[PDB]
């Protein structure tokens, strides 16, 4: 009925994959031209697989151009890369196994490698048999998953079952060629492994000659045909060759004609008549006779007779002229090519076949490069494109790598920079702008720019538009270069053009590409973080969209493999020099919007990096702020209120400094005769008055400061709750209020600004962006609830009326349990509660499913248990609906603890229970002990079994959330008020004096900055080469190339018993 | 600001790895011997990755200790314990693939191993280019952790794009040598594989012979610098050694 | 004896089998291109 729903633009495999233009049939026989009857398909009988061959029969006298037509746009086949025309011996012939293995092996790599159709005679004898076998026991090994396709063009005055293809009607796609051969005909069936076939009439019956013309005018067809790419550099003319296996003195005047059309020959030695002649003809020497830009004519005094004989062995009437156009065919060095099995080892015939068209363009190199791009092989790049003999330059290359770039060749994008390309001349801004330009459709980036630049009405793209993107996929105030820098808007070059180049790659998705032009990199560290958070954002982007096409699961793991990059090169600079590894990490990026690596690593949520050694020990460095790294607790604790025991007893960075520099001058003596990141990571000293500053504005003294007035707030708070909290008369003096209870509001006031200030010090800047980041985390919900209750409870407590009086002290009362258990928050710095405290969280989810289905058992029970001792009218009927209702969930709860109500659900306890029903005397307990076996010891001990269980994958997950944890945690207690809990108040006022008027990283040198790039990225080389080394060295690959060297030993033995015989 | 903190003595690579003596220049052309204009590094156009390749232009009767006293200690090269002279071929001549193999998988594992410099004509042609191609594919394949020393020894009268390294002012120490070489000059450019360059002037341009003589007072200066060690007994001559492939006679008279 | 049996046990391990025997295979293909030397 209606088309299927297919998911397009999403999966590869569309349904479309698995009325006609002239196409003149002469058939009288003189000859009248009518619409052609045999055009569907075949179904050959019984080779195996399902493939149906589309045919066509035509007139002589058909132009090709509608033939390519019919081919690129009737028959969906795609544009080739390479066509071989494989002529030789109509007759069946025979190869030597090692030739005719040799011979399969090379054609079908070739064409599957390339890309390229295989043109032949079509029937099912001699050069045509061979290569259909050729192409059956290669997709019976390997399958039809890279379709080689082999064109057919035959005649249809010889070929059989002629009334099996025709039909007057329109819908022939199904039929039916059987082979069995007919009786007594004397001409060729088609070949059953051939894709396509073209079915020149004529008329007549039994000729042989028909199919010589159209071959011809198609290869010519097919030579002005451009192939498919991105750039319009790449679109180079389709190259034709020509393979040779056998034949007459025909195949060589088609050898000969060929030549002239600048399509050179490849000629097979080791088979049969005519390739052999020419192939022993070109094997004995070489001669220049004139210059004329390499010529050759090898007939001196010694062997011409030999060549005459040989022409002599077949064919007398005109050996003259056969030996004619064989010596006419070996003018060109560069057009004719012989292979021999007995030439070298490492060279196939796939080889032979691509090499012949590289020396068939022999003059200009760019045109070979042109080539090698577009069948997409770099070992013939590497063999003889880039040798010692010719130079590359940018100039030169500038086409090839924007060709590379667009079409997504990484690998000879990797071999041009590597070469002789150097960006810094090759990246302009209409480059630039043409590769953003030109990104595929498929892509999560192309809604993106289109969605930004439909707004605000811009019909070309530039870098202002990429800029946005790029600010909007990194939210936290990032400010992309491109919006700011004079560079960027519309010669000298551009400030980064590895950076911009592997940004595009990066929001391409292009995996080979982007690890290409990482590894060419300036930061290695920072760049990979931010492609990290670039990819998983489009990912999140991509998923909760529904205008833009799921590919989510593919980018969260191509930000997974950033990721694992970027912990590497952190690994090794840690290896290397633990010191100014922590350095490398507080680094002011100026190309990164003056963010450093920590916060890029914040940024993308990467536990990975974050819980490195490196990250935590530079934590642990911050966290002791401008102070020595063993000073304890109760040291800062008793400075923190005795400020003239600040200077004796508390060591400080400088000085730890000073006595190892100290002492390491002394070992290299012979045994014979706002400023506190400087000062941590500078050789800067502190007076008498900088090191008080400095000591007050150390994060862990703001902690220690922090535990101690919160466990006077916490006693201050329990004794009002506890022991004097009255009711307010007017009668009394200041209506009766203890002063404690005034000193509590001071400092719950002094809590609300806390969370006033740490709502406002968020990293965006729109309050219901700061408003949505501050609820992320838990512990803000449980600070404005209770400071919300705490308020409501001191408005309603005024009023003087016993009932809201009540309501006040109660939840005043109640209170007291969100304010202790927000405690946990302090206890949660240690190393070993810390992570359990997060184990604790994760197993809630368990609880809460536990309690379900507990809660389906209790309440089953106790309606029941309820319903049986107090019938519902009666005697025995308590006459009360909230005690019945509060009943049903009571007793059965209390039981599972043991609480066993034994006397009173039975008879006994009627003034306090209630007198129940004789009846349910005897069903209570008995009822009881059958929930006690349901709750106590099943469900119970199914919970044990549930914690032992999550337990150790929850263990291994929850000490990383820790690790994670402690940035934030040190972040918050960086930017907490210098002063103690006792004035922290007044402290909070010179914030909002700064605040009113109108930070962990370090600025370095431009000397500075350039060494630790220096270094960083020796760093990234070695964790680079160590991973090669690493993938190398398994054992599974140590055995593949074992298996590889002994195959060439093996043919190497052949050689030699070949140079015995 | 101040000096950034870095364990000393702890770990390995500190910093320090990532205003002049004499040095004559014969700028005239008879001669009036000058301080000179180009003595930075040299980073060549994209070849793979961050190499800056110090060079020098001196005089051809500068002696040879101050060079030596200017490699060990200004530019904190270390005392080698072999040095490998290769002479040859001035013009690009063709190895056999094998042979060509085995010769820059010798010439760089005796290198390494040894802990050896490496001393050559300088320029983009000839045995040099075969140097040159050898450590650039020993470092492309292994990276470079144990960076193989070649000194460059040519001339400043043939080297293309002279105005590129010249400057009157101190802080040369950016350059940028391009590859293409400009259009009819007759003379060779840099390679582009080598550690460092000694730039022998003449005040003359277009004449060969010139480095010929500061090429074999060099090989004598570093044939009387002892090797380092501990001990007193181990500390030996700095041994040189010779490596042919091509020639005229001159090479044989070299040689001889 | 505890020294040795631990050059033994190091030795036969199965990598280093593969490796050394990787080692063999370059010996006999360096050997048949001398052959094939002695024959062109
Ligand atoms: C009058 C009494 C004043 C007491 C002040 C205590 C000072 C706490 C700070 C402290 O000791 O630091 C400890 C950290 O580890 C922790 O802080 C883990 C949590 C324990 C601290 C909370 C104790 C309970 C008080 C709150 C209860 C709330 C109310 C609960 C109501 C139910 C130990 O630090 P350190 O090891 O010596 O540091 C040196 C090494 N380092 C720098 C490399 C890490
Ligand atoms: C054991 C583990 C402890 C766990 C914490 C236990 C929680 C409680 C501890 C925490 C809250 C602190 C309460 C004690 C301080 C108040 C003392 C007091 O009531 O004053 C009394 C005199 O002074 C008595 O010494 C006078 O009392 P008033 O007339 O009412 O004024
Ligand atoms: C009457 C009404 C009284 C209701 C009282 C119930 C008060 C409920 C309090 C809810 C807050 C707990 C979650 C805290 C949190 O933000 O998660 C953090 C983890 O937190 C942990 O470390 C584990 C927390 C377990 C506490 C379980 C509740 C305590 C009940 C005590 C029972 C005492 C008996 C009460 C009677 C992490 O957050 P994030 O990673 O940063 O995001
Ligand atoms: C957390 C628990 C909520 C804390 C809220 C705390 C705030 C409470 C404010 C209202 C207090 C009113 C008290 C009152 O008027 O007492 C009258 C008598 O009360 C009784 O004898 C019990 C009647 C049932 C009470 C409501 C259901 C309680 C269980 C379900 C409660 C849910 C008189
Ligand atoms: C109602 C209220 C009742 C009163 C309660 C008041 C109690 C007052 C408590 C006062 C004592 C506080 C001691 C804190 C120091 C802990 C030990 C320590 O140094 O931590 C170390 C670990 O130690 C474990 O191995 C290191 O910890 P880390 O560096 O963080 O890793
Ligand atoms: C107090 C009364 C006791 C019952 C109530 C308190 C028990 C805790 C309530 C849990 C709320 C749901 C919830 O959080 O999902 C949880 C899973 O559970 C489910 O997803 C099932 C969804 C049905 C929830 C309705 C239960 C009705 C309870 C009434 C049962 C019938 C009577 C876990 O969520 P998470 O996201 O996976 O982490
Ligand atoms: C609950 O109310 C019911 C109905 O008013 C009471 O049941 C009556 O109790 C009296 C006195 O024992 C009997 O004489 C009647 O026969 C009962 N009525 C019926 C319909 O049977 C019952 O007493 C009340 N229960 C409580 C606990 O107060
Ligand atoms: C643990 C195994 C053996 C199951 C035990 C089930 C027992 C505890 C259950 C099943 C039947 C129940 C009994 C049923 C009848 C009576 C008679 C009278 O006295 C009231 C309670 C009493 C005595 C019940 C007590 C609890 C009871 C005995
Ligand atoms: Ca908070």
């Amino acid at each position: 009925f209606t088309p299927l729903y297919d998911g397009g633009d999403s999966s590869h495999v569309h349904l479309n994959k698995f009325s006609r233009r002239e196409c003149i049939r002469f058939v009288p026989k003189c000859t009248t031209k009518h619409p052609t009857n045999a055009y569907g398909e075949i179904d050959f009988e019984g080779y195996g697989g399902q493939k149906r061959a589309p045919y066509l029969r035509m007139s002589h006298d058909t132009d090709a151009n509608l033939v390519i037509t019919l081919m690129l746009k009737r028959w969906n086949l795609e544009i080739p890369n390479l066509v071989i025309s494989v002529t030789g011996g109509a007759k069946s012939f025979v190869l030597k196994p090692r030739l005719r293995e040799m011979f399969r092996r090379g054609l079908i790599k070739a064409a599957k490698t390339t890309g390229a159709w295989i043109i032949t005679g079509g029937t099912n004898t001699g050069v045509m048999k061979h290569v259909g076998e050729a192409v059956k026991e290669q997709q019976l090994m390997f399958g039809s998953d890279t379709q080689v396709n082999v064109i057919g063009i035959a005649t249809w005055g010889i070929v059989d079952k002629q009334s099996d293809l025709i039909s007057e009607k329109n819908g022939k796609y199904p039929a039916l060629y059987s082979m069995e051969p007919t009786p007594g005909h004397q001409g060729a069936m088609l070949d059953p492994n051939h894709s396509h076939f073209f079915l020149v009439d004529d008329g007549t019956e039994g000729k042989y000659g028909v199919e010589i013309g159209m071959r011809s005018r198609i290869e010519e067809a097919i030579m002005k045909v451009k192939t498919d790419s991105r750039s319009e550099a790449g679109s180079i003319g389709v190259p034709v060759v020509l393979l040779v296996l056998e034949g007459g003195p025909n195949t060589v005047a088609t050898m000969y004609e060929l030549i002239k059309k600048k399509v050179p020959a490849v000629v097979i030695d080791g088979s049969g008549r005519a390739a052999s002649v020419v192939g022993f003809a070109y094997n004995h020497t070489i001669k220049r006779n004139v210059d004329g830009q390499t010529i050759n004519v090898i007939d001196p005094q010694y062997e011409d007779e030999v060549r005459a004989k040989v022409v002599e062995v077949f064919g007398a009437k005109g050996a003259d002229k056969t030996y004619s156009m064989i010596k006419d065919v070996l003018e060109d060095e560069k057009m004719i090519s012989v292979y021999s099995l007995d030439g070298e080892i490492s060279q196939d015939i796939d080889l032979a076949i691509l090499k012949a068209l590289l020396k068939a363009n022999r003059s200009s190199p760019v045109a070979q490069l042109n080539l090698a791009l577009a069948w997409n092989r770099i070992d013939l790049a590497k063999s003889d494109i880039f040798t010692e003999e010719q130079q590359w330059t940018t100039e030169t290359l500038s086409a090839a790598m924007l060709t590379a770039l667009l079409d997504d060749k990484a690998e000879f994008a990797e071999l041009f920079l590597q070469n002789g390309l150097s960006m810094r001349e090759f990246l302009s801004l209409d480059i630039l702008c043409k590769l953003y330009a030109e990104v595929p459709g498929n892509t999560t980036i192309k809604p993106l720019l289109q969605k930004e630049m439909g707004k605000r009405q811009v019909k070309t793209i530039d870098m202002d538009v990429v800029g946005e993107v790029i600010e909007e996929l990194m939210g936290d105030m990032f400010e992309s270069y491109y919006r700011k820098d004079g560079h960027y808007f519309g010669i000298d070059p551009l400030p980064t053009p590895y950076l911009d180049v592997f940004l595009w790659a990066v929001l391409c998705n292009r995996r080979e590409l982007a690890r290409v032009l990482w590894e060419a990199g300036r930061e290695p560290m920072a760049a990979a973080l931010m492609a990290s958070r670039l990819l998983k954002r489009m990912a999140s982007r991509a998923q909760e969209d529904n205008t833009i096409t799921d590919i989510s699961s593919d980018l969260y793991d191509h930000a997974r493999l950033f990721e694992e990059r970027a912990v590497g090169v952190l690994d090794e600079c840690f290896n290397e020099n633990e010191t100014l590894s922590q350095t490398l990490l507080v680094r002011e990026l100026d190309h990164y919007s003056r963010m450093t690596a920590l916060e890029l690593a914040v940024s993308a949520e990467s536990q990975d990096f974050i819980a490195h050694t490196s990250c935590q020990v530079l934590l642990t460095r911050l966290w002791m702020g401008t102070m020595a790294m063993n000073t304890r607790w109760w040291k800062v604790l008793v400075c923190l209120y005795l400020p003239v025991l600040i200077f004796p007893i508390i060591y400080f960075v400088p000085d730890e400094q000073h006595e190892r520099q100290a002492a390491e001058r002394e070992h290299q003596k012979s045994l014979n005769q706002d400023d506190s990141m400087e000062v941590i990571m500078r050789n800067k000293k502190l007076g008498f008055c900088d090191r008080i500053m400095h000591f007050y504005s150390a994060p862990f003294s703001k902690f220690v400061g922090n535990v101690v007035g919160y466990l006077a707030f916490i006693f201050l708070y329990a004794y009002v709750v506890l022991f004097n909290f009255p009711r307010f008369d007017p009668a009394k003096t200041l209506g009766g209020i203890h002063p404690t209870e005034i000193v509590l509001y001071f400092w719950v006031f002094t809590i609300l600004i806390e969370e006033i200030r740490q709502l406002a010090a968020k990293p965006p800047k729109y309050i219901k962006d700061k408003v949505s980041v501050y609820f992320s985390d838990t512990w803000n919900f449980v600070d404005i609830f209770s400071l919300t209750v705490f308020i409501i409870a001191i408005i309603l407590r005024f009023f003087t009326n016993s009932r809201i009086f009540t309501a006040s002290r109660i939840i005043l009362s109640l209170d007291i349990i969100f304010f202790i258990v927000r405690s946990l928050q302090i206890f949660s710095v240690n190393r070993l509660l810390g992570p359990k405290l997060v184990m604790i969280q994760k197993m809630m989810q368990d609880l809460a499913q536990f309690i379900i289905i507990l809660a389906v058992f209790t309440i089953a029970y106790g309606i029941a248990l309820h319903a049986v001792m107090f019938p519902s009218p009666g005697i025995y009927a308590r006459n009360n609906t909230w005690v019945t209702i509060t009943s049903v969930v009571q007793y059965p709860y209390w039981q599972m603890y043991g609480e066993l109500f034994l006397d009173e659900i039975q008879g006994e306890k009627p003034k306090e229970f209630g007198e129940v029903d004789p009846d349910g005397r005897w069903l209570s307990p008995l009822l009881l002990a059958i929930y006690m076996v349901f709750t106590n010891i099943l469900l119970l001990n199914l919970l044990i079994a549930i914690f032992n269980y999550t337990f150790e994958r929850v263990q291994e997950d929850s000490d990383k959330v820790w690790k994670f944890q402690r940035y934030d945690l040190v972040q918050e207690y960086h930017s907490r008020p210098v002063f103690a809990p006792p004035l922290v108040l007044l402290g909070h006022i010179l914030i909002f004096i700064r605040w009113v008027w109108r930070t962990m990283k370090i600025g370095l040198s431009p000397a500075e900055m350039e060494q630790m790039d220096n270094w960083e990225f020796q760093a990234a080389e070695m964790y680079i080469h160590q991973q090669q080394q690493k993938n190398s060295g398994t054992l599974e690959e140590r055995v593949r190339a074992l298996g590889d060297r002994v195959d060439c030993i093996n043919s190497q033995l052949n050689r030699v018993l070949d140079s015995m015989s």
